[PDB]
């Protein structure tokens, strides 16, 4: 019945209200530079990047051992860092979905450790334009421009996010819908190695419900965005796959490389 459709919807906005401090909303906010509240350091070559790291409160400290010198790797960390905070918002979120909290435990962790990257990169492209990222909680934007012209591959490492997110974002979704959708992918029947598939597609077919009943109610000229919507997972897993891959790579071309231990367990053995 929709009146529970509309309840959940509405649940799940809220959960993701208490999960995720930095939304869509606010990132859209700062983006659109006529909401003065204050204003993003603009990141666009070296200068202005070790300028940016005076004027920006950075949260987050590598230890001394893995600090480096170089562009490039500093920028890879605040990348990082970015997805051990959001690991944690994703997980928090989880524990509402209805449900989720009564599965399996191995599913439950088998349904995060495949589902976060690709919640990440979706709400990546909230922080996103065709011209750059917010960095930082939005203290900085970092150009595009700057962040195609990085060393060793860290072009390929940027440039595939952009390309999807200028596409997702045409898509014109809010947090409410955004909401119902990164539930949608957490519960997913198809991920590696999950136990009690049963359980998690009944879930996921009520959320799927929910999330066609609140995209026709808030986007009603929007032809077919369900559908759409649903097509850009395969793209997500596309970005995921591709980036499992790609560290891969720097693995070999840096043997004393490190990646942050939240996302070491996250990858060991991921693809
Ligand atoms: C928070 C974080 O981020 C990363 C990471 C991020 C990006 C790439 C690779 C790794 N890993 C950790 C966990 C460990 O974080 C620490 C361990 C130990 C110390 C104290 C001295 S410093 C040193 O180098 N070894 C020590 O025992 C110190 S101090 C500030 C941090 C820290
Ligand atoms: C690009 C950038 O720079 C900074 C920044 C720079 C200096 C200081 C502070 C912040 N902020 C951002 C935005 C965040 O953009 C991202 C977040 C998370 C990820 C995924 C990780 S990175 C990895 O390898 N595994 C992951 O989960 C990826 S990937 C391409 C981008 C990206
Ligand atoms: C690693 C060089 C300095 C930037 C690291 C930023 C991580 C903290 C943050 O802004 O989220």
């Amino acid at each position: 019945e929709s009146a529970d459709l509309r309840a959940l919807a509405k649940h799940l906005y809220d959960s993701y209200i208490k999960s995720f401090p930095l939304t869509k909303a606010k990132a859209r906010a700062i983006l659109t530079g006529k909401t003065t509240d204050k204003s993003p350091f603009v990141i666009y070559d070296m200068n202005s990047l070790m300028m940016g790291e005076d004027k920006i409160k950075f949260k987050h400290i590598t230890p001394l051992q893995e600090q480096s010198k170089e562009v490039a790797i500093r920028i890879f960390q605040g990348c990082q860092f970015r997805s051990v905070e959001a690991v944690q918002e994703i997980t928090e979120y989880a524990k509402s979905i209805p449900g989720f909290v009564n599965l399996d435990l191995n599913d439950q962790v088998t349904l995060l450790k495949y589902g976060v990257h690709e919640i990440i990169y979706t709400m990546l492209a909230s922080l996103m334009n065709k011209d750059g990222v917010l960095i930082s909680e939005g203290q900085g934007f970092m150009t595009r421009e700057f962040l195609k012209s990085l060393r060793k591959p860290f072009g390929d490492f940027m440039e595939p996010k952009f390309e999807f997110a200028v596409k997702f974002n045409a898509l014109e979704l809010d947090d409410s819908d955004l909401a119902i959708f990164i539930a949608v992918i957490i519960l997913s029947g198809d991920r590696p190695g999950l136990l009690n598939v049963k359980p998690i597609e009944d879930i996921q077919d009520n959320l799927l419900q929910a999330l066609e009943l609140q995209l026709k109610l808030n986007h009603p000229e929007s032809s077919q965005l369900f559908a759409k919507l649903l097509q850009k997972m395969t793209d997500l897993r596309q970005i995921v796959t591709e980036h499992v891959q790609l560290l891969q790579v720097i693995k070999k071309t840096e043997t004393d490389m490190s990646l942050h231990p939240l996302l070491q367990e996250i990858y060991k053995d991921l693809y």
